[PDB]
């Protein structure tokens, strides 16, 4: 690293570091009720991953959040009957999709990172391939989605912040252009196959994390006095409405569920 | 204007004219049972980001419209499974306040973190409620309609907007309400003219309510305007809920699946 | 009171030394399981916000706290595998291996533009939180009641943190805590479990409006000298749209089915 200017209280520094970016994915999978043959959704969602890779004379504690943008809405409709398998909507990423990966590590450069300019960085290229996801039907066969794969290539880098129930981290966002790779995908036990992209079924595919190495450089505005600290940990209590709305539902449910647990019992008089 | 230039910093007073576009948001939860009972109609923070053409070029502003001190009304047309009901719905009056946080992509919000000497002149606008039909099993649907109030600037302060996508330090425009004429009512129901704005269809087809004005503040902002502040978010909060919900989704599905059988198998006569 | 340490043209490095009265509360999620209504699912702790107004020798103060808990112990009770046997699949209780985090913020001069701080430490009290009573009212039969429980907290450390509410975000101080299993035994009547100390998340508050602790601190906040500069403090949150939706959707399927029953009673 280098120094660029110094006024008593404050300082201007250019941090230049080489990093190892390990990130992961996340997906919400909602099954629909009734018989159990219909699936509601398979969307993507922010995916936090914090690791501790061995560097030089120090073990680098980094944190990432892997987000997705502009994903595509696919679907499968194997019939209008209670028995016809269906996936109302599942997200898949293609060339028109972008992958955002926010990176933050416990080092000196993020120390009091708040104001940055002259920011750029060289990056790798990596290929994330989909695994297997089986749709366990009650009585019958189990159609499994499999395949999917695309490579990501750095487009740009920017300032962002990662919010967890535990911490808030101003970090770097590494935009990504997606390239449809080979391993194409299909659903088994179904009349669909041959089509590219990465579906949100099992994007991680057993792998503990996808990795990308690279380096950057930025000029952050940090105090001359590097014996300071910025509040980093969180304590969140947001969306009380939902908490409530949900708990209220838990109620009506339980009620009805039990409205039965007393109708599915009153009749043990025979 | 440069009130003060310094080494690395710049005490600056930004004075801009802005067009504020905002929206409303409401949670509507119907109650279980026959489907005649409506549980609640509350307000909720409402995000809206527009791109307006300023007399120089275009700008990108974002807003979050919140409500405070709303009044809880209700309607109880009977204790029977067939008597229409609305356990609770929110309606704003003179005693209610509307908060509207504003942020735009311009130079002034660039590194906004510390501000003093903040004030501004603003317009006045009238939001009128639309129509919300209460769907029913039998009979023509009772429709809530009407409602209307004007907002007049009370003050302005420092706030931060929080979306799943972004966190924005911006300005909060407090509002005093003035109960305006269009009184609201519920078709096919004992509730005739009442003044205010119920959270049924606050927007009323309109894509956004608008207000123009200008402001004057002083933002302790560094100098080299090449600098910015982390603006985009990535939220993973309330893991407990996510879990609690999913868990419920389970017990539900379980029972759901467990009944429709003893129902599509009672269909054997 | 307050000492001005250093100072350039726009900033100023100050050391704030204040004495405070910390009043905080607890909070717990209690989920009963479905069915006959004999099975209890969970009793966890959760962040608890509490804001008060106490007079500091000279004036009227406005503080806000958030009481969080870490490393709690998972107990449970299984009095049978039948729809009629009482059960608490999982309830949290705190012991010596548990810590209590209490974030503190007040409307005073010292938190004004608090964002950068060093040379931070403080002396603090010691207080004892005791559990009250929580009854497991059953369809039929004497409601087994959980009662007792108690531990004392002693200051371990203090650090920087941010409190989050649907209303506000406040950079404030986190006061870590070491626990001591105090006198009060917690015990569930009508049942095998009895004679254990510790604090279970049933009724941690125990009617008390708040637990209190007094103390003072020392720090050095990097702030500007023109003290009319405010930091955005109020929130407006719209996070977790996914859940909102997921919930609502469930609300849907439920109502639907719920209706089919009441129509099964037509």
């Amino acid at each position: 690293d280098i120094v660029v200017s110094k006024t008593s209280l404050w300082k201007e520094m250019q941090y230049n570091r080489d990093i190892t970016i390990r990130f992961k994915f996340a997906s919400s999978i909602v099954k629909s009720g009734g018989l159990g043959y219909k699936w509601s959704e398979i969307s993507f969602k922010p995916a936090n991953y914090q690791y501790t890779y061995t560097r030089d004379g120090e073990e680098v504690t980094a944190h990432t959040t892997c987000s997705v943008n502009g994903m595509n809405d696919f679907n499968f409709n194997g019939g209008s009957l209670p028995t016809d398998f269906v996936i109302s909507r599942y997200e898949v990423i293609k060339e028109n999709s972008y992958v955002y990966v926010d990176y933050w590590d416990d080092s000196q450069a993020f120390r009091n990172m708040v104001y940055v300019r002259s920011l750029a960085a060289n990056l790798n290229s990596v290929i994330c391939t989909g695994g297997d996801y089986s749709f366990a039907l009650p009585v019958g066969q189990w159609p499994v989605m499999t395949g999917g794969a695309v490579s990501l290539h750095s487009a740009g880098v920017t300032l962002s912040t990662q919010f967890t129930d535990f911490v808030s981290l101003n970090s770097l966002r590494f935009r990504f252009r997606l390239t449809v790779e080979e391993p194409s995908f299909s659903i088994t036990r179904t009349r669909v196959s041959r089509l590219y992209g990465l579906p949100a079924a099992n994007p991680n595919n057993g792998k503990e994390y996808y990795e990308v190495a690279g380096r950057f450089s930025l000029i952050s505005l940090v105090p001359s006095n590097d014996d300071y600290q910025t509040p980093i940990t969180n304590s969140v209590t947001v969306r009380q409405d939902l908490e409530r709305q949900l708990g209220e539902l838990r109620e009506e449910f339980n009620a009805l569920s039990q409205e039965i647990a007393m109708s599915q019992l009153i009749d043990l008089a025979l």
